[PDB]
């Protein structure tokens, strides 16, 4: 009785106000901040009224109706009955919203505002992210808002309040960025590709991380993370979060059948714990482990197994794979059992089934070995490049690879297809493949859902409605589009006194932007020419940020670029 009363005795005040305020902002991503304000205090004193008794009038209302129903107060979701508004609202969500860029203020202001009202200030960060980031974890952006509110209560009582505030915003602003894709990768899958797909990857996944678990315990554990996530990927953020502080409560009551990794986890709090469960290190795989043929390969009794039980005997069949491999990315794992399915389809209809699916785990060479050459030459290639080059490489090849896709998309995937190599060719290659092609996944998704917004190269349509896994080996078997008519120089394809002064991030997105532009003018132009191009537009804005001009060197010594470079 009274969802609304269950879910607010079962997470707490503070934790529901946040909750509503997020899938609020996150449900109207443009509505003003106060406009919500005054919706969650609406919502939430309605729960204490429902609290007070579970049979007051409107205390049986759905979650959905009642949320709809004030975000309905001040567009074409509020002309819908509940069942279809609810996924009216959840379609409308933007991955890329015509919002202001933020720009906090010095860190004075930001510490005045802060000690004037704490509550508000916490509530413009929730309201900000969400909105701007309506996939977002959300029991996460909890925790993530925690840690802002205690950088901003330490540092603001600091001598030098900035070099103490500023280091832990930045590392704040990233890690939100980076989760907020890992979760835009959960929702796509559930919502494009169905849970049975979410199933396999966290099967996979904890499989990996809890290899001396039984498959009944992963099996169990996989169903409750599959629920939280269906969860907070249909925007149902309260019963998301209680069942994510429950699920921590069973793996921290399990431990003992589950990891010798969870000790610390489970001496924090609420969010730190299940943040850290999310992130634990794989624990030590059981030591003797039998080999998979025995009974996947060998036994007599394969088609009968895969006929009569399916699901549980695939089940088992990624269960014991990824237990024995650490060192295999998820989507490898999937990719591999979606292999032996398909050969178990083929060899146990044929005339001799048995030395038939005798051979099927020679058919995982190749799908082995294509990621593990794929990351040891990018490796190597970040390793004697570095990041920023390591960029540039990666954006010529993918703006070679789909000429359509916007410029500025371009530029943010492959600065974070960059970014892979310095977060994992550090690591040693032991566990190096997961780390690669797993942040490969979510940084492909990324340009699936921006691209989404806005389609315009059938090759990235296909590649990213084909099949999930295999999204990697297909965006990297891609060639040169010869089917794209060059973009030639337009009046605003192309440079004002404001680069001269540019931080070293924004200098580097400029430049990076004209290379995207400059290979759209010539897809099929070698790195040599390119090379020439982006050398010469470097002596321009160095001659022209040196000069004692008001860019009027920029004026026509840019005419002079663009002539120069629509020859060369």
């Amino acid at each position: 009785k009274s969802e609304v009363a269950h879910r607010f005795k079962d997470l707490g005040e503070e934790n529901f106000k946040a909750l509503v305020l997020i899938a609020f902002a996150q449900y109207l991503q443009q509505c003003p901040f106060e406009d919500h304000v005054k919706l969650v205090n609406e919502v939430t004193e309605f729960a204490k009224t429902c609290v007070a008794d579970e049979s007051a009038e409107n205390c049986d209302k759905s979650l959905h109706t009642l949320f709809g129903d004030k975000l309905c107060t001040v567009a074409d979701c509020c002309a819908k009955q509940e069942p279809e508004r609810n996924e009216c609202f959840l379609q409308h969500k933007d991955d890329n919203p015509n919002l202001p860029r933020l720009v906090r203020p010095e860190v004075d202001v930001m510490c005045t505002a802060f000690h004037d009202n704490e509550e508000t200030f916490l509530k413009k960060y929730l309201y900000e992210i969400a909105r701007r980031h309506p996939y977002f974890y959300a029991p996460e952006l909890l925790f993530f808002a925690k840690r802002y509110k205690a950088a901003f209560t330490e540092c603001c009582q600091a001598a030098d309040k900035a070099a103490c505030l500023l280091p832990k915003l930045d590392e704040l602003r990233d890690e939100g960025k980076a989760s907020s894709a890992k979760q835009r990768l959960k929702c796509a899958s559930l919502q494009k590709f169905g849970e049975r797909a979410f199933k396999a990857w966290a099967v996979a996944r904890l499989s990996q991380r809890f290899p001396k678990a039984e498959f009944a315990e992963v099996s169990k554990l996989v169903t409750d993370l599959t629920k939280v996530h269906t969860e907070c990927c249909h925007g149902d953020l309260l019963e998301c979060a209680d069942d994510r502080a429950d699920l921590a409560k069973y793996i921290c009551e399990n431990q003992d059948s589950i990891s010798s990794k969870l000790k610390e986890c489970c001496e924090k709090p609420l969010l730190e714990k299940s943040h850290c469960i999310a992130e634990v290190e794989n624990d030590e795989m059981p030591a003797d482990l039998p080999s998979l043929a025995a009974d996947f390969v060998e036994s007599k009794d394969v088609c009968k197994n895969y006929a009569e039980a399916k699901d549980v005997f695939l089940g088992m069949f990624l269960y014991e794979y990824a237990r024995r491999h650490p060192d295999y990315s998820v989507v490898l794992l999937l990719r591999l059992a979606k292999t032996y399915e398909t050969t178990l389809e083929k060899c146990c209809a044929a005339a001799d089934p048995h030395e038939c699916y005798a051979k099927v785990f020679d058919e995982f060479k190749p799908l082995v070995e294509e990621p593990q050459n794929l990351i040891k030459q990018n490796c190597e290639l970040f390793e004697q490049l570095g990041e920023y080059k390591f960029q540039n490489a990666l954006l010529v090849r993918y703006t070679k690879k789909v000429p359509q896709v916007s410029t500025p998309t371009l530029v943010e995937v492959s600065r974070n297809l960059g970014k892979v190599g310095s977060k994992c060719c550090k690591h040693p290659e032991a566990k190096r493949m997961p780390c690669a092609e797993d942040y490969l996944s979510v940084v492909l998704n990324q340009l699936c859902v921006l691209h989404e917004k806005t389609p315009v190269s059938d090759r990235v349509t296909k590649c990213c409605t084909e099949s999930l896994v295999n999204r990697r080996p297909c965006f990297s078997a891609l060639e040169v589009d010869e089917t794209y008519v060059p973009k030639e120089f337009n009046a605003e394809t192309f440079f004002h006194a404001d680069i001269c002064t540019l931080s070293e991030k924004e200098r580097q997105i400029k430049k990076q932007t004209a290379l995207v532009e400059l290979v759209k003018h010539k897809p099929k132009a070698t790195k040599e020419q390119l090379k020439a191009v982006m050398d010469d537009f470097a002596a321009f804005v160095e001659k022209c940020c040196k000069a004692d001009d008001k860019e009027t060197c920029f004026a026509e010594e840019g005419k002079k670029l663009v002539a120069a470079s629509q020859a060369a």
